[PDB]
């Protein structure tokens, strides 16, 4: 068994009218931890952004701690996967194939 | 990353010499009659090469390579291996990958074909 991380855009810039999080999460906040469990990762919204409070998010990022390093990169959504090296890798294969539509718009 | 984005994996695979001394994983992977190695990245779409310790099968260069410190040759200190490697999307890049890993594991096992 392995470990497999990847992060992937969540492309704020590019887009920075559409509800990203709101997309992900669903209107009853269940979409995302779904979605994990349909591909066998673990999927997590961090960097940037991905805290409630801006504050309190710019004074954790400025304490140094390693467990904040995150909130010095753009938001992003981590894959995480813990399995034999194939399984591993195909799973991450899926989740990738099964976030595409969570990140871009749908609308204009 | 950029989901769209091509991007670069890599992954060792390791060749499991010092529990089968005598069974010629290389031979096996590399011989014209099986073309074995080329068939797996047409078939997977991946890119493969025997890396480390006796991949070179001429074991005084093989040092020398090592001993001469240039970068392409550091492989040398890491036990024998396949290095599986693919270039495309995220997602194919994985699925690409376990794919490989899968249909490797039949020439990893020595029996007497």
């Amino acid at each position: 068994n392995m470990k497999l991380g990847q992060k992937v855009l969540i492309p704020v810039k590019q887009f920075p009218k559409f509800n990203f999080v709101g997309k992900l999460l669903g209107p009853r906040g269940n979409s995302l931890k779904r979605l994990q469990e349909e591909t066998l990762t673990k999927m997590s919204i961090l960097g940037k952004g991905s805290m409630r409070d801006k504050a309190k998010e710019e004074e954790l990022r400025k304490s140094g701690e390693a467990k904040y390093f995150h909130l010095n990169d753009d938001l992003h959504v981590l894959i995480e996967v813990f399995a034999p090296p194939a399984e591993a890798y195909a799973r991450m294969g899926h989740a990738l194939e099964e976030i595409k539509k969570f990140l871009i718009p749908d609308y204009n």
